[PDB]
């Protein structure tokens, strides 16, 4: 059995956010309204003259809004992309998925994603309380690939690939929020805890997908190589529709102009590994972006 | 919001099996092969002449297969029935289900179910390795009901009710294996942890279903009322097809004759699910008299 999987399975009790910070709720103890919810320098339009010309409380509303919006996207991703890929691995629908080490490592990740959703949901609800307060462009794609596949087995591949990519391509905001010493300490803790788990999830996915693919027959093998670039591009795309809603919700005049001038890349390093591990360096038409410093 | 739910949600970090025994894998460290996987005391047909006429290793094969089959059904019930009901609540498909407290309680329970599936899966795999080793009837009944409902809103109700019955009506094997000192210590530990979690889940389901039912439109209310007896009877039904297969695997002659009513141990201990919690749920809904179901007597072993 995979020695990486083995190591990650034995290490899970010491590493996992769920085991070690289940009492995340408590972190809103000695609360300070005086710290912002989101870092200014990570906001795409932070420097726009129509933004900077908004009133202090308007800007602060936008930052709060985007902290919230980020948690909503995280939850959507786990529930709609990531978990379902893990679930399919656990339903035993792919050859080679009965292996006990795959079952252990993947089900631990399922526990992790459930707790991630809890952490982020708590963060939304606590923020909305203390601050007195749109479909993902990755899920919409997915729903449209599936709608044109008449056989279950092919939908299985698409779900699997979409989840694998989601789990190996780290959101810049996750790593940026984790290390930010200027925002609410519980915002950077939640994101740090999530990043710690997500690191192991990337290694896990690379192993599992390597094993399933080796054991996929041909309709499943060629299905997968087709799907990957469609999935990777979907996580590469940029829709600023969410930015527009946050701007309008804060009543920022010229919201459309700001977004218009706009017209944070994921760390595709894990998906690159996964491609090399599957031996597909030359077979997938995608231009892997330069690795970030985070 | 509900005081009871407030306290369950604050208790979850102290109480949850996932936080108490994440290192459950390590529990197989000084495994003793001589110690049985399942308690003979608890086997409905333990004293059948044909079960006694078998050889001792054949009876041990049956005991191990019964432990495995138990874990397999737990996993199926969680994956196919309990989680999908919790998942619907978290998707906001019911009026009033966007309550932060409801959301907190149900997402905590979802973390729990995911860990329960982990432990039971671990038990199967470790057992199958160390011993060198069909459709749930309740899910079959569910599928039939759903296949004949035209509208999503009504299938949502049905999924919700079936999930609530599963989570309020404690499996007898869960409670009896939990307290059993004669079997592998990891087996009684896993079921003790799951039992601790499940007791809280029953209380949570009662609060949540009451808050949801209160907010449902009239046809949703009517749908839930129709569904309850269907679910209660599905779960009051034990299937013997699995047992039958174990006996045959062990090579025991006259399997069909051996497996009788599975509703009692030979000593008289009740093996039907503890319907206590679903009775409380029906009361909280004000439905004691609108639901046509004869609840069995509460068993001594009830949580």
């Amino acid at each position: 059995g995979s020695a990486t999987l083995g190591r990650l399975v034995r290490a899970w009790p010491r590493r996992a956010a769920v085991v070690n910070k289940a009492d995340i709720l408590d972190e809103w103890a000695d609360y300070d309204t005086l710290v912002p919810d989101y870092p200014l320098e990570i906001v795409p339009f932070a420097e726009h003259p129509l933004f900077l010309a908004a009133e202090p409380h308007q800007r602060q509303r936008v930052l709060t809004g985007m902290w919230i919006g980020y948690n909503e996207r995280v939850i959507a991703t786990e529930q709609l992309i990531a978990e379902p890929a893990f679930d399919l691995v656990m339903h035993g629908v792919f050859p080679g998925s009965d292996d006990p080490l795959i079952r252990k490592s993947v089900q631990q990740a399922i526990v992790d994603e459930s707790f991630h959703t809890y952490m982020h949901m708590l963060a939304i609800d606590r923020t909305r309380e203390l601050r007195k307060i749109p479909e993902l462009v990755t899920y919409r794609r997915l729903r449209r690939v599936l709608a044109d596949m008449p056989e279950q087995w092919e939908r299985d591949i698409a779900v699997l690939v979409w989840g694998a990519v989601a789990e190996t391509c780290i959101n810049a905001l996750l790593a940026l929020l984790a290390r930010d010493a200027t925002i609410q300490p519980m915002h950077s803790l939640i994101t740090t805890l999530h990043l710690r788990d997500e690191t192991a999830h990337g290694s896990i996915v690379v192993e599992v997908v390597r094993e399933l693919y080796a054991r996929m027959n041909e309709q499943q093998r060629r299905a997968l190589v087709r799907c990957l670039p469609i999935a990777l591009e979907a996580f590469a795309e940029q829709d600023l529709s969410a930015l527009l809603l946050e701007l309008n919700a804060a009543g920022i005049r010229g919201a459309e102009e700001i977004v218009g001038d706009l017209r944070l890349v994921r760390d595709f390093s894990g998906a690159r590994k996964m491609v090399e591990q599957l031996g597909l360096d030359d077979a997938v038409d995608f231009d892997f972006p330069e690795r970030p410093d985070w």
